């Protein structure tokens, strides 16, 4: 009897039924006969359990416009709320691409907005999970205005509070943007897809032919553009790495990053060597310019896991989160088995929003440093290593988070600057022995500086070392490299409590 | 702000990039990392100075060069202009030459330069127009071209309107028929954060039919890059003032100073044509030469837009120039750092 | 041919001819008819000639509700947009009662959320002019939305910039909130009024006959509640007060007050005596307690003409703006000729709200004072005289602009506290030989003292005076009343540049 309170109450429970199967429970069905998760199951997966909170549940939309009127399913399309994750608090959203595709619309954007502003307001972060076509073409213009307003939202909270894109489903057209001006952007391979336009427009205006997934699949977004920091296996080792990312992190940037329990002194470094510290020893190679992996001098250095970022994408550097006595740190080091280790535009930028996002969330930059130079080319004059390099050089001498550089091996040229050099601002300069720093290598110098295997060999057994930057004080330490990982520790304790806006090149 | 006058060669071509504006004299002046001689042996590529890192390479190809001067002098005239709008810091107002009065109602202002306004858009809306011919009239006396021969397909730089220095960012259909790329987008999103950075309004002239279709755009970071444009203008607090001359669809439509990305003031020309898409593309959806002629003349137009407030005014082109100058003088005194893509 | 260039140019000013009489001209003609101007026609007679932009000039509404989409009139019902008052520039709306009947749905409340958010934005007055019957009950809770977010913007502006409302028809229901939170309210005598609720829900409920005139006019307004701060002769003199009121006020709460051109002094003050000046010497009469009128003070200070506030309202004191030496002041001045000049609650909250407003806006508060003490009775114990008197108290006691305080004759007890004493913070205190300042008259104190007639003058011959108070530095000097005018001049030039919020009694 829907005129008495018991009546009221149970037609609630029926529209909040409903709002889970908002078009048809054979819509879920044919979702879960498919593998994949719903809008909601995939915040129930990612949060606590039990700890979602909804807003907006019975959202309608308010269009008349092309007999939209006779479809307004409850929730208008996007599951959002707030709940925990490791028992701390977050904003989310899921959209829903059984309701009209996942298109954006007025209200669905609006519940988007409602869950930014309260991400904003309590300080705390933004985890979005997109899976939608584009904007919901019936309702006009109005979707525009939603997309600038959401656009708007991650640039006032850009650096301020962490934001995560989940891609979950084709992400197609305008609001593919905000995941971009979010911090971290997550696909799932062979799953997900990210473009503004499609394959159908593409081949009517190019006659390119190419599939959705050859267009914007994670493979494309992580090796190609630059823009995805993670292709996830399938959805739940998705919601994993985003788990992980936000172990790191502080919840804004006014917060400092979560630290586990530091060990106690046992003594002095010499003392407090361990076996993998002792074979860091001997890593570097004889020959001056045989490769070695960067990735075994991170795994002996942290305390556990790396959180790897961008791990398929430019492979001269290594970028990542890691802790190092139970603290927080953000990982930067150059890969002598990928060109080298030299530098690149790739790298650069891969290696510049990294460092950027760790200032912003008051995390310590770790640089591991073996790096001979720019990769020389023609292309990479071109496509802008001037000013894309430029980037890197931006983004350090800006940071104000503790700073550690280690040079393991070659330091050459503006390469060095860029890599951590002390006057650039790096707080502690570390060296290994096998540390060879100087404007170039001992064999192009010798053309310039004697204008021949003898001279070489002079040059580079008086000057291609650590002492001549050590004497300079750019670096305060040449180091055994066991003693690296205790080093970095004493560093970061020590510095545990160090315009409207820059410029930087675009 | 970097003068490049001769070969420029290694790792200090950088501090130039971190400056504001690059200014280099064509064939007599080359900025690289690497020389040619090194990367012969290590690609085996053979290329000149001038190809690898002349004026028109930094210009066209790799968008690092604001502008390639004839001479010398040339280089010299052009910094002096450009610093002629600028203040001397980001605390102080850029400098004004003086005001008009006024002189009554807005028609009764109309010189005959304005009035060619209202006859300057095509009937058909396919058919494009050189966007500096809107410009020219807007302006007072000249305009300084920020990147001329770099992604033509839109069109920066800086000009006074009523004695105010302001940003120009305007599309041009003239190439790629005013399409957002990539190249556009950085040129663009660089020149708004710089007038942002020192105090210059930035008023945009729109007519965007979208971003530029293809592969390549994907592959090569259009979502990452195009964002860039939608950051800075986001980010900004000078005066936003925003004409859209005729299209504006979709995502595009967003970028280009839409009123819910923070634009103040919000104008529109009776061609203006503001939708989610084209009405061809549109009608396949939303429902056949009758069906997209109907989508056309109900719903691309100004109008739904002005309805919900996105545009201020719909306005006769002509009273473009005094509409602006206006709204200047009213929106006259209006984190460590955020994390933009890179 | 609307596919043309010059065809749409045509539509253009087919659709704006149109919004000029959006429900036909008809209506218009029938606003005549009263001797009413429309909704623009307030504006344009307000503003400088030829200054006016509007803006959402064609918006129409969105809503389906109950056959409502049959009609949408262009610029649903009200007027704004900005122009210029002086040269100066201001924003501005003004509601269309032919519209709707003036109700607010969701994009006329738009409309006027665009030019409040311009006007807090650019740092210019806002003015509104109100006429029309409150939310529109065919478009729902919507409506109430829209109020909400203006009501919140005038919150947001409060003591920023500066807020007028002109009530030019009938304004019933929730909106009127809207005038009271803003700086003035300037009402059109018998031709406007504002009710929350209207006569005839009144007799239905409550069974009181009363007309809408009786109910919530001008003079009810005025003199009754407390509310309006000018009853207007006529539409036209409402827009003069207007004008003249901003002429005193800066454009924000960051900006000094307008100065007009200073004079240069010849010499002493003592030898720049006008014959208006000495009439001040022989204006106190001799007999103590003999009613003088306190604008025959004010006129003889002010440069020109005193702007009076709530002049028909609590006229036992008296508030209002004038220059003194080409600079703005607000006077705050006690009237012997009515209670004696007696503080009471409503001369308390008139002054205390004037006070408030003049901080805001930087406007220096001058007090001419003659207070014997507060009305007594046992009313303004029930109805709150101390709980609101208070509110003079903290008024002044927060205010930071130049304080300069005159005793031209009586200042007794805590009303003396009240009126600008030293230890309330006043910067400059001034008293004529006429001042009587004591903790209470001669009379009362007596039988006080020396628990007759004889004791009462010894008293007042001792202790009554301007001297004790002068040797304790509560007055720096005892003055000829005709050097009043060249003394406030110095310390006004002398003076001029000199918590989350608080708790003032409510």
């Amino acid at each position: 009897d829907i005129h008495t309170t018991a009546g009221k109450l149970a037609e609630l429970h029926k529209r909040r039924e409903e709002s889970l199967h908002p078009v048809g429970e054979d819509a879920v069905e044919k979702v879960h006969a498919k593998g994949k998760l719903t809008a909601r199951e995939r915040i129930y997966a990612l949060l606590d359990e039990d700890s979602f909170v909804e807003l907006d549940a019975l959202a309608k939309h308010r269009s008349t416009n092309f007999n939209l009127g006779e479809k307004r399913p409850l929730g208008d399309g996007v599951v959002t709320g707030y709940g925990t994750i490791d028992g701390r608090d977050v904003c989310i959203f899921s959209q829903d691409a059984t309701v009209f595709g996942g298109s954006l619309g007025e209200v669905y954007g609006e519940k988007i907005v409602k869950v930014q502003e309260l991400a904003i307001k309590t300080g705390r972060p933004l985890i979005g999970i997109n899976d939608g076509a584009g904007a919901r073409i019936q309702e006009g213009v109005v979707s525009l205005g939603l997309y600038s307003r959401i656009f708007r939202n991650n640039i006032l909270a850009s650096g301020v509070i962490p934001q995560i894109s989940l891609i979950m489903g084709a992400a197609a057209g305008g609001h593919v943007y905000s995941p971009a001006l979010t911090d971290f952007v997550i696909m799932v391979d062979q799953t997900s897809q990210m473009f503004i336009t499609g394959p159908d427009v593409i081949k009517t205006v190019t006659g390119e032919e190419v599939t959705m997934e050859e267009l914007g699949g994670a493979h494309t977004h992580m090796a190609k553009s630059g823009t995805a920091h993670y292709a996830a296996s399938g959805e739940q080792d998705a919601f994993d790495y985003v788990r992980e990312l936000l172990s790191y992190l502080p919840p804004n940037n006014s917060t400092d990053a979560p630290r586990y329990q530091a060990a106690a002194p046992t003594g002095p470094i010499e003392e407090n060597l361990t076996d993998e510290d002792l074979e860091l020893d001997t890593l570097i190679p004889d020959s001056p310019n045989q490769p070695y992996d960067m990735h075994e001098v991170i795994t002996r250095l942290l305390d556990d896991e790396f959180l790897e970022i961008q791990a398929g994408y430019a492979q001269n550097i290594v970028v990542g989160f890691g802790r190092i006595d139970g603290r927080p740190v953000g990982i930067v080091a150059n890969q002598p088995t990928h060109f080298a280790g030299c530098l690149d535009i790739n790298a650069s930028e891969k290696a510049a929003r990294f460092v950027r996002t760790c200032d912003c969330f008051n995390i310590p930059i770790v640089m591991l440093v073996d790096v001979p130079g720019f990769l020389p080319g023609t292309d990479q004059e071109y496509n802008g290593i001037i000013r894309r390099g430029a980037k890197l050089l931006y983004a350090y001498g800006e940071a104000t988070v503790p700073k550690i550089t280690v040079i393991t091996r070659k330091a050459y040229g503006g390469a060095y600057c860029v890599m951590g050099s002390k006057d650039m601002g790096c707080d502690v300069n570390l060296a290994w022995p096998t540390a060879q720093i100087a404007v170039m290598g001992a064999s192009g110098a010798v053309g310039f500086v004697y204008r021949r295997l003898r001279l070489q060999q002079e040059y580079e057994d008086t000057l291609v070392n650590p002492y001549v930057a050590a004497e300079r004080g750019y670096v305060g330490a040449v180091i055994p490299p066991s003693h690296t990982r205790g080093y970095i520790g004493t560093a970061l304790r020590l510095l545990e409590r160090k315009k409207k806006h820059g410029n930087v090149p675009l």
